[PDB]
């Protein structure tokens, strides 16, 4: 959840937004050994509804998140439905566990190719649009993130808006992202640069990948 | 319905077998005018019944079709449920009124193409992987007829066989067509050659489009 003024800007302005809870294990193996753990069930139920308690008058908030990257668990079904059940007016959206479980009202899937499979174990990322058609499958498809936007990229964007524009159920996507983390350092005569993973003596690092 | 004996060898060679009515209305304005009139029912209905009950007992024969182009009227969608009520064991697929009607388990277009749509009016020929993904669809897409293989022809025919095998409901399709309708005719030495429309002085005629 972002800083309160966020979403009165964005009320204002006029934005739609995605209100994610505070929750990620990504570096858990495998990645929902927490989230399927009922014992983490009460922390992760905090971070969820403490979240919908604070923003739920907010026009600008059009869709809630149960987190980012933690698999699925049996705890987002149940956070899953706790939403449903108090607040009906929004969609409830989850990638983890392969863009399109039970804790999804929209197939939201990350860096899923517009043509191209990508057939990985388990959490398979489909072109997008063949993963709308796939047997049983009725949902829209809006990617959580999408066009890595790393340093000289963005290759192939108008690949996706060709598609989007195409197909009624793909409904678009976010860029990932908007702002290089890059934080400020001063050289001996002050003046300042840009710096990355690893410039502050940070050990072990992921470089230039904050940007 | 063909020559008896088709089904028999279609049977003991296996081949699968989409067994189509006798109805074909092509030349009418608008193409229903009869297959929506109640007075032409009758006709209609015995073309259709007589086949079911001429060729059910045939395994070959594995999905029934309405006949071909004559629009979409209300004799097709009683005859659709006719054949359901009497062999729930086939479905049953017609391709006109745009080949996704309520007398169609199948979305069986001709002509649709892998990628490109073509917005027809009425009857609209959208790209077979958009057509399969429209909101509310959920029926299997085999198209009738594609890859008009007329004299030089059969370009892009790789292009289908790539989009049937990445797409699970996109299950193929029937190519038009198998072989050339040329006649033989005689010069004035006796030599045979390979005659089309207009060689018989047979007038108004459409040349060489019966190959
Ligand atoms: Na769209
Ligand atoms: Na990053
Ligand atoms: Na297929
Ligand atoms: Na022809």
């Amino acid at each position: 959840p972002n800083h309160p003024l966020w979403y009165t800007l964005c009320d204002r302005y006029g934005l739609y937004v995605v209100d994610e809870a505070n929750i990620e294990t990504h570096g858990m193996v495998p990645m929902n050994r927490l989230t399927d753990d009922p014992r983490w069930l009460p922390a992760m139920s905090e971070r969820v509804t403490r979240m919908v308690q604070r923003d739920r008058n907010h026009p600008s908030v059009i869709i809630w998140s149960l987190g980012n990257e933690s698999g699925h668990g049996a705890n987002h079904d149940a956070l899953y439905r706790w939403i449903k059940s108090v607040d009906p007016s929004r969609p409830v959206q989850y990638e983890g566990g392969g863009a399109d479980t039970t804790a999804t009202d929209i197939i939201c899937p990350m860096y899923a190719r517009v043509d191209e499979d990508q057939p990985f174990p388990a959490v398979p990322k489909w072109s997008i649009k063949k993963w709308l058609s796939l047997p049983g499958e009725t949902r829209p498809l809006i990617l959580c993130e999408y066009a890595h936007a790393m340093g000289n990229s963005l290759g192939g964007f108008a690949k996706y808006w060709q598609a989007f524009r195409q197909y009624p159920r793909l409904q678009g996507g976010f860029v990932w992202d908007w702002v290089d983390q890059s934080l400020i350092k001063y050289d001996e005569n002050g003046n300042p640069w840009s710096a990355y993973g690893g410039d502050f003596g940070d050990t072990p690092n992921d470089r230039q990948f904050c940007m």
